[PDB]
């Protein structure tokens, strides 16, 4: 169509410049990767995951049954950093609840050991996890890179990692967080709120109409007071600049 790179390329960065903050979003279509935004070296930078982990996580749980999808993890009475995770909930509930509760007591079901084999077996990010099972993803020393995120999120749109299809079926189902005119986003936010400095993320792909997948990664330093949905926002905005939704 008739609009420039150069404009499309200026427009997309400006969304950074706005929010005042440095960042990356990485758009995949087919094989080729193209990298958007106002800091474009942060793409082949590692970083934590945070909360993107969840997709991983949820995998690993139910391959190898350590949860179901219609279990309901009780919230144990205890006062909770946010207080809608003071609630009981299913692993889609805590999905977009990023209910990091939940998803530290399925890391426990999970077990370290069984945790690094899936890990490597899936060869996410640098691998590494450590010895504590259930804060690896948050405060290292596992690491990843916003080209790995969307070569991650581009293999589950597919169907494509070493898992049964049922298994990535149901997670799939449990990233769905916006439609817009026929076309759907499946996607997880991240936030290493345990990190200097601290990363942001929006990990997913965009389902079209006509049933084309386009993942993508955003990737971005969380600064002072932002709303996490500047993640969600600027991600919006820049996938309509480039008419993919
Ligand atoms: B996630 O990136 O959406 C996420 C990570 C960490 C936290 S947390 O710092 O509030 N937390 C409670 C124990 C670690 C929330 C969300
Ligand atoms: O995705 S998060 O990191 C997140 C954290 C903070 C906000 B906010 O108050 O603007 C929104 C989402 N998360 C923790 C609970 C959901």
């Amino acid at each position: 169509m008739h609009i420039s790179s150069q404009q499309h390329e200026k427009a997309i960065k400006s969304y950074f410049d706005e929010a005042q903050t440095q960042g990356v979003i990485i758009i995949k279509e087919g094989k080729n990767l193209s990298t958007y935004g106002n800091a474009l070296a942060r793409a082949n930078k590692e970083y934590v995951p945070a909360s993107t982990f969840k997709m991983l996580n949820a995998l690993i749980g139910l391959e190898n049954h350590k949860a179901t999808t219609n279990e309901i993890f009780k919230w144990d009475g205890k006062k909770r950093t946010y207080p809608a995770w003071e609630k009981d909930m299913t692993l889609g509930e805590a999905m977009a609840l990023s209910a990091v509760p939940v998803y530290q007591e399925l890391a426990r079901r999970t077990g370290l050991e069984l945790m690094q084999k899936e890990v490597k077996r899936v060869n996410f990010g640098n691998t590494n996890i450590g010895t504590q099972v259930d804060n690896f993803w948050l405060v290292g020393p596992l690491k990843i890179t916003p080209v790995q995120e969307v070569n991650f999120a581009d293999d589950l749109a597919h169907n494509r990692l070493p898992f049964k299809l049922e298994t990535q079926e149901e997670v799939k189902k449990m990233l769905l967080i916006k439609e817009v005119n026929g076309s759907k986003i499946y996607a997880k936010s991240g936030w290493g709120m345990g990190v200097t400095p601290q990363v942001g993320w929006l990990t997913g792909w965009v389902e079209q109409a006509n049933g084309k997948k386009i993942p993508f990664s955003l990737n971005l330093e969380m600064k002072e007071g932002m709303s996490g949905s500047i993640r969600n926002e600027i991600t919006y905005k820049s996938l309509e600049n480039l008419g993919i939704i």
